[PDB]
């Protein structure tokens, strides 16, 4: 009755969960499209909402609660399995119903996870330029020992060109590539020198809009297996501050090929929780 989609086996959440570490402390804000609060395979412990006429909790678009069910659906007896089930889940909506977002609404809900004590921030989303106060934002928070990761984009590859957007291509945060399940590159996944890991984005069952669930491809649904690694690793090492855990995704990854196309490899959480 629970499914156990073939990316939290992939990157060894699986062999963490085991050892009795699933994220439980950890706060986690997911900066979406919002997340359907009354899904049964969600806890939603609260949030705020950057977008005009619709509150944190509910998602017309679906791509929100996609997310954060990678990081975290509940481990129970149905639906699907997060890769840290255990963490403090907070939905920061600041993209629309049509899946896009302002500038100054992002930079709202970065400020609002910093101040309200996030530990990760999941950002599955980007544009082709940043801004000031958008690199502030991200830098400040990641200063302040928050960890902040994205998705580098679903634009592929093209000649010698970096395609990765922003805030993935900020050095203050974690831009995500996305595999398959044989490990392959997807094709949609941007490449660039700013590329740091890879995770599963192609073919992925999550959560989805109205109490069911759906299979998605994109960075989006990788960044999210970088996230709730990220609340894995802390809630096995509480001491460590954001760079040390950062440090340790891109170490012990898997060698893939070339950084181009797949940063350091594709992440390994057991070897990064050692
Ligand atoms: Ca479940
Ligand atoms: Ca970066």
């Amino acid at each position: 009755a629970q499914t156990v989609p073939y990316g939290i086996p992939l990157i060894k959440a699986d062999k963490v969960q085991a050892q009795g570490f699933k994220g439980a402390n950890v706060k986690v804000a997911v900066l979406d499209t919002g997340i359907q609060a009354s899904h049964p395979d969600l806890n939603v412990v609260g949030g705020a909402s950057f977008v005009a006429g619709e509150a944190y909790n509910t998602d017309g678009n679906g791509h929100g609660t996609h997310v954060a069910g990678t990081v975290a659906a509940l481990d129970n007896t149905t639906g699907v399995l997060g890769v840290a089930p255990s963490v403090s889940l907070y939905a920061v909506k600041v993209l629309n119903s049509s899946g896009s977002g302002s500038y100054s609404g992002i930079v709202s809900g970065i400020e609002w996870a910093t101040t309200n004590g996030m530990d990760v921030i999941n950002m599955s989303l980007g544009g082709a330029s940043g801004s000031t106060a958008m690199k502030q934002a991200v830098d400040n928070a990641y200063a302040r020992g928050v960890v902040v990761v994205a998705a580098a984009g679903n634009s592929g590859n093209s000649g010698s060109t970096n395609t990765i957007g922003y805030p993935a291509k900020y050095d203050s945060v974690i831009a995500v590539g996305a595999v398959d399940s044989n490990s392959n590159r997807a094709s949609f996944s941007s490449v660039g020198a700013e590329l740091e890991v890879m995770a599963p984005g192609a073919g992925v069952y999550s959560t989805y809009p109205t109490n069911t669930y759906a299979t998605l491809n994109g960075t989006s649904m990788a960044s999210p297996h970088v996230a709730g690694a990220a609340a894995l690793i802390l809630s096995k090492h509480p001491n460590l501050s954001a760079s040390q855990v950062r440090n340790r995704l891109s170490s012990t990854a898997t060698y893939l090929g070339s950084s181009f196309y797949y940063g350091k490899g594709l992440i390994n959480v057991e070897a990064a929780a050692q």
